[PDB]
């Protein structure tokens, strides 16, 4: 509908796949080469389904900060025959707050879904499902089951992936450029 939705669509149309684990179907962001991200609660194993095709997992790393605190991001290298468009230049370098973000989801349950979530707070610490988590972004939208892995964007930046909510707020894990050197 406007330039925020334009940037979000451009990311969804080229840099997402549908990932299925034993814990559900997730929006999965491809970042560069065969490297993608997914919420750590997806419990990625040795095999994952990518657009309903059986795919070997070459590597999976559940990120933690240097205090050994959960970040809720798993970086996955896929045994896929095709590379993603490199979007690392759209990743922020530092923790920040944002205006006018969009959350975009693409699954069997929610195809072509886009949500203007408004202002995004650097929330920091969250007890996420009982697990102490750092580098959390918050937005005041009543996000639902089926939105985990959703991509959070502003114009020109890919800033996080949706990892949870409390019924009134939604929470995303930050993406930082330094995760993908």
């Amino acid at each position: 509908m406007g330039p925020g939705f334009d940037f979000a669509q451009a990311i969804m149309k080229k840099n997402t796949v549908i990932a299925r684990t034993e814990k559900g179907e997730f929006t999965m962001l491809g970042v560069y080469d065969r490297v993608a991200v997914i919420p750590t609660h997806a419990s990625v194993g040795e095999i994952i389904y990518i657009n309903d095709v059986e795919t070997r997992v070459l590597d999976a790393c559940a990120l933690r900060d240097l205090t050994d605190t959960n970040l809720e991001i798993t970086i996955v290298k896929l045994d896929r025959n095709q590379k993603f468009r490199d979007i690392r230049h759209f990743l922020p370098r530092c923790e920040d707050d944002y205006n006018d973000a969009v959350l975009s989801v693409h699954t069997s349950k929610f195809p072509n879904m886009y949500i203007p979530v408004g202002q995004v707070t650097n929330y920091g610490f969250l007890n996420l499902g009982g697990t102490p988590t750092h580098r959390i972004l918050m937005y005041n939208f009543p996000t639902r089951a089926g939105q985990c892995g959703g991509v959070v964007t502003t114009t020109g930046k890919v800033i996080g992936i949706h990892v949870g909510g409390n019924g009134a707020q939604g929470f995303a894990a930050m993406l930082l450029h330094s995760y993908f050197t």
